[PDB]
């Protein structure tokens, strides 16, 4: 279904200049990282799939830079929640089970901005909350009360 092309570090800050940072081995969580603190910035090493839901294709997978863990959406319960694994870097993309690690990649060019929608659940974007210190999560109704516009510069 998807093998991987390459991988390419970025920083990433949502559209109101939130960071992502590794509340825990398991939460992201998004702040205006600043003063005085020992918080690390989360970088993403984003792997570029080539394909072997209404879907803009650049599937990818999105890797926590240096903490050796993926995103992946997954039903908790019956809630589509997102999470962080502990995952090596996988050369292909080939069951349903293993597309919880895709999403794809919806560049603005024109405006430089970025969502980033589920494979396994299309419908579904990478959002961070309005406020600060809160989780990374995903969302069926992106930047509805919740940001889902990401800029990302590498």
């Amino acid at each position: 279904a998807f093998r991987y092309t390459r991988s390419q570090s970025f920083d990433i800050f949502d559209i109101n200049q939130k960071c992502f940072v590794l509340e825990s081995p398991t939460q992201l969580v998004a702040l205006h990282l600043q003063g005085p603190s020992s918080s690390q910035k989360v970088r993403l090493n984003i792997a570029l799939y080539r394909p072997r839901a209404g879907t803009g294709q650049m599937p990818v997978a999105l890797g926590i830079k240096g903490y050796k863990l993926y995103m992946s959406c997954v039903m908790s319960g019956t809630e589509p929640t997102l999470q962080l694994e502990e995952a090596d870097v996988m050369r292909d993309i080939d069951s349903v089970e293993l597309t919880r690690f895709i999403f794809y990649r919806l560049d603005s060019p024109t405006e430089g901005t970025t969502r980033f929608e589920s494979a396994a659940f299309p419908g579904w974007f990478i959002c961070t909350s309005l406020q600060p210190r809160q989780p990374v999560g995903i969302t069926n109704q992106p930047d509805q009360v919740n940001i889902a516009t990401y800029k990302l510069s590498g």
